[PDB]
């Protein structure tokens, strides 16, 4: 992987692995999401980091509030996928975008965008971005807007409602194992995507392909918490409303939507 | 990756990823096990496959009976690990696949693994002896003289494992596979069982020790709709005896042993 000529974006190639594919012999959405986080980490490392010097002084971290992924073609086992930046969104937080391409044809096969908010590591209290922090990362971002999802009214910015009981489908008693934890023993963001998809019926997975997924992150699941995954059909295309909540008290951890197209 | 000059073994390099490491910022044993299966698949493809032509017509497959892994140093996040793999004939009992893991920079051996494979009819699940016809079709891809990752006359890779007796000292109950735990044929990945075994090791052992050796016997497959209980008892460096069984009837699926060294 490497930063581009202007040093304002990062590119990396990945060869799709045997254990990374589903029944279609193409990468799962969870493998794509893992590759997006890997290229994001490599971009932060290449530019000097993604906590800045002022963030470490105040015990502040970047946390994901929303993830949005759109896939036109899932790369097959053995294929090479090329993934390509960050932007300041004022005092609200930051945004990270990705473009996925087939290495052989050069065509865009997917795109993703994510919203990040500033949070104190210890109290877990959200806050706005200060000017000192904002100026420290602006030298690594394009100055003009560069959007993976430019369109006037697009799916990446839609407000998601809260699923009402009873859910049409459900998967109960989901728990993270050590492989679901990151280097700081926190549940990996990609695990929640997998948990959301656990309540989609197998017949939908067998006859449709996942085109879009939008996930809001409200609260972290601790490695000792238990999760329930709920889904209701809202709709050639199928749409679903999703809700992840703590098995006991029913505390919301995530809400999302998926859009699937017939194979 | 590529076959070596004699075409009797295969080598591949991997750069350790951010999501592949544990709290010590080094690859987990599950990431190593995934890399071993990936290099094993690439070796089979490079030599024309690991189901042969007579196996395909007879509805015959290779299944893992035992996996044995020994790690001296886990590669750190961003390091390059080189893995060499080869296969060997073990008469009519079955096949063996061995691996050697090395640090790419120093060239030193950082780990080694061996696995026993048996012939099974894909449909009835009935074990079989290999027989002359299938042996002759894959002997042209194996070294003729013995090449062993674990040569020592009387080593840990060939030890008989006893069955854990109730009550277990430690346990993790209600473990279930999700879609990310399934391979391209919707079967639970072999690496998932390693993770399930490790779920019953207390966190204090993981925090103060490093996993040096793991030996796992595969007796029966977990179906994606089955529920598993993971049991562990200290037998001692620390040693543990392990048992995975179906949550309902208590049917054995796996048995194993782990050896850990103080950090
Ligand atoms: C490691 N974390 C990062 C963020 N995350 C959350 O669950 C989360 C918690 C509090 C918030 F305010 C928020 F926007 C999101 C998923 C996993
Ligand atoms: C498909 N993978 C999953 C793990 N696996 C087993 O659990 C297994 C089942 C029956 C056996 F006879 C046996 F030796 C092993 C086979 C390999």
């Amino acid at each position: 992987g490497s930063l581009t000529e202007d040093g304002l974006s990062y590119k990396e190639k990945f060869v799709v692995r045997s254990y990374e594919v589903g029944s279609n012999k193409t990468a799962t959405v969870e493998t794509i999401a893992n590759l997006l986080q890997e290229v994001g980490c490599n971009h932060a490392q290449s530019v000097g980091f993604a906590t800045t010097t002022t963030m470490r002084k105040l015990h502040l971290i970047w946390v994901t509030a929303r993830m949005h992924i759109e896939i036109y073609k899932y790369p097959a086992w053995g294929d090479v996928v090329e993934i390509e930046w960050c932007q300041s969104e004022g005092r609200i937080g930051t945004r990270r975008d990705w473009i996925l391409k087939d290495s052989v044809t050069g065509e865009v096969t997917g795109r993703a965008t994510s919203k990040w908010v500033m949070m104190n590591q210890d109290t877990r209290r959200l806050q706005k971005v200060s000017d000192d922090v904002r100026d420290e990362y602006l030298v690594f971002c394009p100055q003009e807007p560069r959007l993976a999802f430019p369109e006037e009214n697009n799916r990446s910015l839609k407000k998601i409602p809260k699923l009402e009981d009873p859910a049409q489908y459900s998967m109960i008693g989901l728990k993270p194992r050590r492989a679901d934890l990151d280097m700081n023993q926190h549940v990996n963001n990609v695990t929640y995507i997998g948990w959301v998809l656990e309540s989609i019926p197998q017949e939908i997975v067998d006859t449709h392909e996942l085109q879009v997924i939008t996930l809001d992150y409200r609260r972290e699941c601790q490695q000792d918490d238990v999760v329930d995954s709920l889904t209701t059909t809202t709709s050639n295309d199928s749409q679903f409303l999703h809700l992840l909540r703590l098995s006991g008290d029913g505390q919301e951890i995530n809400r999302g939507t998926t859009l699937w197209r017939k194979k």
